[PDB]
């Protein structure tokens, strides 16, 4: 079947005074909870993963692990440009009680296509549990080519595929490739959730559910269901056009922060907005709840 | 007041049944020191240091500097997307004794303009040694903006930038506002060397030169002394069309190892070419000497 259907959070770390803050982090994870988020993958950018230490990754997942404690699954980004510490993280993570991976293609090294499938296919034979293919052109510079895709949805453990590459011509390329009931489709890109539901996708792993994760799980529900989700979506628009104003998670932490999750912190070389742009964001948030 | 001119390697790691060859290292430095490289760039992407251990890396880059004995610089790519890390490889670099950092700005996570000064900066006041930084968009996906490369060149350690946008309109903002005297301009794209040397560039960090540095170099010193080079870099243009088959630098080692610089080996998630590809690309070389 699938890992879940819907939004999942790719969760932010809380940082105070630059330490992971642990009480934060398990708020945080208990109010995506019990807002319906239907994953929580855990060490992706959002995160801030390229910055944090192993320990810290260690640290994160197990706390998520176990206070999640199987309510929902916990997806592990794993992946990184090394395939051989892509499989020893992955190990560890298998180990700690992951329900799945998550891994991103190469980047900076980049490969070719025959050097990805042997790359996600060394790490998934390694680990031997559900594994969720990353694609995001505009930080890795390569691609997962709809060929490349049937080739690896074809791998026993390779079961999803978090697409961020917005691009819908190759999202109808691919579902002409893979069986989506076995094989999960989920947008990478908060903003085009409204055609990539209408287009077959199986959900998203999303940025802003970080803080608003009920209205957007709630936006998935009504489309799922038959209604149209176009004209309600735009006020999450709205508030995602703010989101906009730098790279993610630069403008998200202004909000998890707000929220009481962590201080308004990014690790060098990230950035926090500076206080008028972070005032201004707050200010569209605010506008957005009440409403 | 630059730390070379002319043509810098971007050093290939040899590797024999997937070890680091020492001696391969040793003879293949040799080599470049002795047909007039001019700098020899240590542990960069050419390296594949993204998949290297960090003793591997530890142990190249003290086989280099201790062989180089410092004839020409060598210079230590230590950047990464991760600033903390980002120092205390380049604090270790300088206690091996480099001679210069090479920095990549930051890629996956990427940043803004203004971090990015604060990246390069940290690792400069924390290092002190001279930096080159360098830009390769069709890697990282973000750049340096001219008006940034202007600001960080008036950092004491910032004295270069390795300049891989492979874009004229880009090289030409940067040089209105920086000093070329006392910042250095070199192509980081092997193909554009004509036009980047006849604009003032003060030279290229060089992918073909870890097998022909003899002759890209002498196209440097060719035009250097008032000569037009355009016609003659036609044949070193047809190996590197040859060179663009995939990715670097799954070519470049078909042709190093072909030299006898370690194996026909790239380490995963990179693949050698197919052995065909491999073919076609060596006779390619072969050609290139042959016209000579």
């Amino acid at each position: 079947t699938h890992l879940f259907e819907g939004v999942g959070v790719a969760l932010t770390t809380p940082f105070t005074n630059n330490k992971v803050n642990i009480e934060a982090l398990k708020t945080h994870v208990n109010f995506l909870l019990e807002n319906n988020a239907q994953a929580i993958i855990v060490n992706g950018t959002t995160a801030e993963s390229p910055t944090l230490t192993t320990d810290e990754k260690e640290r994160i997942l197990k706390t998520v692990i176990d206070l999640v404690d199987k309510r929902v699954p916990v997806i592990a980004g794993t992946g990184t440009n090394d395939t051989e510490k892509s499989i020893q993280a992955s190990i560890q993570a298998k180990a700690l009680g992951a329900d799945a991976i998550m891994l991103i293609t190469p980047y900076y090294n980049k490969t070719n296509q025959r050097g990805l499938v042997k790359h996600f296919e060394a790490i998934a034979d390694a680990v031997k549990l559900p594994v969720v293919l990353y694609n995001v052109p505009s930080r890795t510079n390569m691609t997962i080519e709809p060929e490349t895709v049937e080739i690896l949805s074809q791998h026993p453990y390779i079961v999803a595929l978090k697409d961020a590459t917005n691009d819908f011509e190759y999202l109808e390329e691919v579902k002409k490739r893979i069986d989506t009931n076995s094989f999960a489709l989920y947008s990478g890109n908060d903003d085009n959730v409204v055609e990539y539901y209408q287009r077959g996708g199986q959900g998203v792993i999303s940025v802003i559910a970080n803080v608003i994760p009920k209205e957007f799980q709630a936006l998935y529900d009504a489309q799922q269901s038959g209604l149209d989700i176009q004209d309600q979506f735009k006020p999450i628009g709205t508030l995602l056009s703010a989101l906009s104003v730098d790279i993610n998670p630069i403008p998200i932490k202004a909000l998890t922060s707000y929220l009481g999750f962590g201080n308004y912190e990014l690790r060098l070389p990230l950035v926090s907005l500076e206080d008028t742009d972070t005032k201004v964001l707050r200010e569209t948030y605010d506008t957005f709840k009440a409403g």
